[PDB]
């Protein structure tokens, strides 16, 4: 049909054909002919994952052993295995092999904090310094199977330990710069983890971070780390070493030579730990393998946004977080190109410092979260026109939903409506994108993902009934029907948590915590989380954790914490609190609470004192309520005579209507 | 046609197989006739290198290829085969046939009680062996460490010994009828890392007392740094130590159904096999030359297809269970029958009952249980179907012509093979026995020798081989084979002193035999400077009016515990004046 | 015509190989003539790739292949080469020449005193080396740990090498003349899991102290677990200390006469081999596998013409970087017998090396000047006793060759029959860097000569820091690439490697030595600067 029923964001949706000058552009003949090709490529990835994924394993990835099987497992067992019986390693493929053939070209394109301290490190010094760090972790013992934690900013040093401890074997756990001492704690803990690389102070928006100092508070209570290798970013003397423990970067890594064998894993080898936040309350290690996650970055980086060996990617993501994982790191450098590592932010100096870097360096591909577009819009637009940006031709956008809006803005004044708009929906567990338009393939639907991915057979199921949905004008939650290679194989030490949250909801299927739309045209519409994770500017949090920080305050009785829509940050997080027995004092001491016990970016946008919490007969909390009040639908609410506390909904609606002003 | 020295076999018709046999073989024989095995013998004797080299491509996933077939003299005990290949055995036995069909049953599970019986299949055993394997990786376990296994026959068991060797580790398996000081000896000769065990057992009903006995044990073994324990019983009364005992269903359920597996070289252990007035020694097994002649063997003498179904009445605490309920058939990719409990319980018909049940074709057991069944349980017999057996294999002690008609009679009715198989734990598979349909039987003889095994006898006084036929003596092996053993654990000494110095440039079975005019081997049971003294002797003589150890000069020594000049004077003029103790 | 600086270079006549030479030689020489010796040196320059991936693949066996034969450059101290590649110390110089021929001889043991002297075969080298290494398997020592090796010259200190190298540990061999001070240090700045010794030596028919002098050590050695001692004198009343010494004999009876051995990176180390510097304290030169096991293969048979049927005796010491080379990997790797002398060459008499030569048939003699200078001294007399028609090859190394004691070492050993290649390197060239090689180059009396595959020599003028273009020059000598059996590292101190080699002139090697180049190329050694 032509009209739709169900997919209301879809009617009178005219298609966004790649502009001309995307192809005038594209430095070679594009990687994909055209979308029926495209369609060709998919169908295979789905009816034939030996002979599709076989051949391009072998052309984009370096092997120390030949694979045997493809493909082994299956969802509803959580068995998942691909490239059986190969041996790789990520450090090799991501460097060696590229500076090999030309030691000379740039890799890692550092603009830091402050443009007089960027550099640009080649494939060639790349090599040397990620082989001195590893020099240094081996002779203090690490080795494959080891767990290495990394904490810090969004720099060189961040790329070279993460690609030190791979070369190894071992299997490295970023922890976003952003994060507490507790949040480090935690994740430190629950990995194990025999070292700890970071940095003695950090530099942001021109302010200095305390990033050493934290690591020593959450230290106290880290027995399992033997020893710190700190990196000089200030040189501020006055930060404390613990004797037997912390050394210096640059004294250790002078006593290694610049050229360490890199150790061969197999494909299944865990290749990194990335802790995220779920509907738990406590953050989950997602595991993922090697030969499998390393394919689905560089396919999707080569395939997705058209990279070639003549471009130049700028991903303003951190490596805390999966984007920078996969495409400000492992993506581009499977691939051989330069890739820039921002370490400031949008704003400083100025609302133009990410064009200011684009027409630097003669970025290709520029890769940014809505949150971003929304503060350029709101506060730097009038910087766009200082700068060339005739270099861009692929404008990726990633983490949260795109407006179509905004999708106009983006497209308009960064690309001139001369690029190409790649909105990529994914998550950290798929470890690369699920749905997204292909560069110079795909013609857009502003705010739609349009088609799944190679290898990904996605779906809609029923929320009702549990039962995948035929045809199309439907609506329900996303899941996928097969598993693809660079999927996470486990949860850490917790494989249990890992069944129980993605594969035994939806029997057979891998369940995304995502709801969608598919239209006429099978275009995918992402409509946000059914499983109330809340995703604020971009960065996932769990509100059960925010609950728990909340309460650790002596004056809290009990707390539940919900998501609303907000137009700068996405999403914010509505925190209920109940006490036992001050004004915005007591909350601005919760607000602070939060910031310490996880991190700043975790604060509620608002904190709700009320005299207690609508509870069931059970004596446990509807949460429910909390939202359907905070999102001012509290007609909707309808028969609470369920509750053992009622009379306690008037106060609730009256204290957001009241509070969530001041 | 007339023997005047094996006595064995005067007036022995040969037994042909019967035509039910290969009414009932799924495929064409491996093997035509007894003239194409003679070729194949002899080439396997002759050519090792182009005859093995082959087969264990065919029969072997590799991980890195081999370039030498055999190496190393049975006089220097350094035998090697398949120098510089690399392999994992957990890869051979399980997940090569589950990517192949991971709903082909693997292990057939029958319970003490059948009410907890059940089948898993090659992916589940992938799973199970994994997650396994993980526990045992995220404690430390690795190449080169053994890891002790004490549990009764059940899945566990298998599981346990396969994720071992999914690390490159070696299992050491613990029969679970073992006493406490059985368990310690073998732990501490191991110096194992970690014990895999169970809180209770089943067994004909009754519950045995294996946590208990373990903690005993583990009281006096140091090296033991934590333990996992399958839930039998789930006795909430046994006791596990904090820090040290983990439950398997809790650990397992922590890690994901897959795990690389290990590749280890060709003659790196697979595993530690602990033997019964001497001290207990831990027989140790290659891992690629054991696994070929379990394949081999179990492909060519028991006549094993793809479609059969193997029940081997043995336990994993014995070789037997090892090479032919284990290793064999899941090598070969078959399902195997692993049974808990005994053949009494809850009735005398079990054995028929399993054999009926799941249309097993292959049956393997030692001539004691016969003489039980036989004893108690004839009757019982005849109410099962058990037209799906073509091959009923015996082992571990004679059977006797007695026995082999009975067992041929009331359980194969006249219509199947037999295999009286001869071999033992030092060999790691068979070594003399009728290949199923394609050797005649003379009831009580084992018949040929197999591929790789060149048999002989020896003159136990002269240690001379003895040509032609009608001939007895000792039996010995003028060359190593894949699956022979490679030492005893951290005492290579003894190794050399009890198989390759007693006559040296041969393999010392430990047995008698004889060989009849058409070749047939019949076993006859266990039997100084080049001479042969004999330690009972010197005792005997002694007594009218003693042991052996190494010596770097005369090989040997023997040690007899004014008088002690006239003890030496009589032990000359009563054996023999090279028969006198070292000293007395 | 005439040299205005290389005074040496002025009136001397090459020296060309004897025609007695070619008579001796087994096979068709490796190089025809100094021609083909130039083309195959100018492609180990201009094409290192091409020249040394099929020799690395001709001489050595993997278990990997390599992607890549050169990385790297001496101003970044990250060199390396056949990157990717697996391969075993122990299996190229026992393993692989057992299987082809085990009775073969592999180590001519001569003992300090001669009645004590036996030979080992490949086969008999390869079961006694796997049992080593069984007894270290078990002992913990894994792929990564390092092993200190304190015994005279004989059997047992190379069995010990190449059992520690079969697991893949890198062994750091401790001169036996060493102190309990020396012993320390570098048994600790190595770090060492483990130490194989003996209970005493005999050295020109004396007892020596050797297991006393580790005790004395090791007290301060906290890293070492266990120690293996070698009844060489079975002297009962030498102490082991309970639970930390073993005996050889008493271990190795326990393990089997094979023994898997360990496949490690082309770049993971060999051993390490601490050097006396002119800064402090001695520094662990560290060699890679790959790289030197080549250099070790390709020197032994293009500079000494080394053929199956020759027998090497190189008179060295394995505490020595001459003795790692030449006495053991060299040799071995070419599946030759290699002379393995315990005594002095005066014990009996000064006729010991000599008696050794006639007794094994030896065709090459390996020695330095300084055994020459004490043998003119004292035993000339006793050369003529013995038939020395054998040998075809002579070789000094270690120093200096002054242009008399090469007529002595010319007329009187080699009777005017034999070629002289006098070897110059070091112990961080891991093989030889400049030498005439056997029956390709004419001598000069005093002169290494020519430069050897893959190693770009050059002077640099001291004062200006600036390479000496045109012959007829003198200064520092230096080499303008790294080769494959050079020095990686300094170990755990690659900034003391960085400051020695690499940067007092950046983009090249500093061998420490003047030197001064004629006008035919031919290179004179003027000792350190
Ligand atoms: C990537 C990343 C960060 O991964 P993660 O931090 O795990 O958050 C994953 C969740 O982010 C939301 N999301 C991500 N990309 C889009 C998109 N293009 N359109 C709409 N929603 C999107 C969904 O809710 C995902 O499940
Ligand atoms: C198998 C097994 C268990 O191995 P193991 O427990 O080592 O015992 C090995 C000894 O068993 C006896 N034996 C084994 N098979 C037969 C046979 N077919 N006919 C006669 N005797 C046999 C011999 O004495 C073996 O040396
Ligand atoms: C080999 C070796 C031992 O290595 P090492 O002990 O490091 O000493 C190395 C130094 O010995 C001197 N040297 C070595 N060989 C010669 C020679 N043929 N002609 C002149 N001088 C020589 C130089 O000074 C070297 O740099
Ligand atoms: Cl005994
Ligand atoms: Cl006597």
């Amino acid at each position: 049909e032509q009209t739709h029923n169900v997919v209301h964001e879809a009617n009178g949706v005219k298609l966004r054909e790649t502009p001309k000058e995307f192809f005038e552009r594209q430095p070679n003949k594009g990687h994909i002919h055209d979308v029926n090709q495209y369609k060709q490529m998919y169908e295979q990835s789905i009816k034939d994952p030996q002979g599709f994924f076989g051949p391009l394993a072998k052309e984009l990835l370096s092997w120390d052993h030949d694979f045997h099987t493809v493909k082994s497992g299956t969802l509803k067992n959580g068995d998942a295995a691909w490239f059986l019986g190969g041996e790789l390693n990520a450090s090799y493929n991501c460097v060696d092999r590229h500076a090999f053939a030309n030691p000379d070209k740039p890799a890692l394109i550092c603009e830091a904090d402050d443009e007089k301290d960027s550099h640009i490190l080649t494939y060639g010094d790349l090599l040397r310094e990620v082989s001195k760090v590893a020099g240094v972790l081996q002779s203090w013992g690490i080795k494959k199977g080891d767990t290495v934690a990394v904490y810090l900013p969004m720099n060189a040093q961040a790329i070279i330990a993460m690609l030190a401890i791979a070369r190894l074997g071992a299997a490295h756990s970023v922890i976003f710069a952003g994060f507490s001492a507790g949040s480090i704690k935690d994740r430190v803990n629950d990995a194990s983890c025999k070292a700890l690389i970071t940095c003695d102070e950090g530099k942001r928006g021109g302010r200095t971070t305390n990033i050493k100092k934290l690591c020593d508070e959450a230290l106290v209570d880290c027995p399992t780390v033997e020893k710190v290798l700190v990196y000089k970013r200030t040189n501020n003397p006055e930060i404390h070493l613990t004797e037997g423990r912390d050394y210096y970067w640059d004294v250790e890594t002078a006593k290694f030579p610049g050229y360490l064998p890199p150790v061969s894993v197999n494909s299944e080898d865990p290749l990194f730990l990335l802790y995220t936040s779920g509907s738990t309350g406590t953050p989950k290690g997602v595991v993922h393998s090697t030969a499998g996650y390393l394919l689905g970055a560089a396919l999707s980086t080569k395939y997705i946004f058209d990279i070639h060996p003549e471009d130049i990617l700028f991903t303003a993501g951190d490596v805390g977080w999966i984007t920078g994982h996969t495409y400000a790191l492992y993506g581009p450098l499977l691939l051989g190109v330069p890739t820039i590592i921002f370490e400031g932010t949008p704003a400083y100096p100025d609302y133009g410092r990410f064009w200011q870097i684009v027409e630097k360096h003669k970025a290709t591909h520029f890769y940014v979260a809505p949150t971003a577009l929304r503060l350029l819009r709101k506060a730097g637009e009038q910087e766009i026109a200082k700068y060339d940006l005739s270099s861009l031709r692929t404008l990726g956008s990633v983490g949260e939903p795109i407006s179509p809006d905004i999708w106009e803005w983006y497209n308009e004044f960064v690309g001139k409506n001369q690029c190409h708009i790649s909105d990529t929906y994914w998550q950290t567990e798929s470890g690369s994108h699920l749905i997204a338009p292909l560069a110079g393939v795909v013609p857009n639907k502003p705010g739609s993902a349009s088609y799944p991915f190679f290898g990904i057979d996605a779906a809609l199921i029923d929320p009702v009934t549990g039962v995948e949905i035929e045809g199309n004008d439907a609506e329900g939650v996303l899941a996928i029907k097969d598993h693809w290679p660079s999927m996470a194989r486990t949860v850490y030490k917790n494989h249990t948590k890992y069944m129980d949250t993605y594969m035994n909801p939806y029997p057979g299927y891998y369940f995304t915590g995502d709801g969608a739309a598919r239209d006429h045209d099978g275009y995918y519409w992402i409509r946000g989380r059914v499983d109330d994770v809340v995703n604020v500017s971009g960065h996932r949090l769990s509100t059960a954790e925010i609950e728990a920080a909340l309460i650790e305050d002596k004056k809290v009785s009990e707390a539940a914490v919900v998501g609303i829509h907000d137009d700068i940050t996405g999403q914010a997080v509505i925190a209920y609190v109940a006490l036992k027995e001050d004004s915005e004092g007591l909350r601005k001491e919760l607000v602070l609470q939060v910031r310490k016990t996880i991190g700043p970016f975790a604060a509620p946008k608002s904190v709700i004192i009320v005299q207690d919490l609508p509870k069931t007969r059970s004596g446990k909390i509807m949460r429910r309520i909390l939202r359907k009040v905070s999102s001012n639908e509290a007609d909707q609410l309808g028969d609470i005579s369920t509750l053992s506390n009622p009379q306690s909904v008037e106060g609730i609606i009256s204290a957001f209507g009241a509070q969530f002003g001041k």
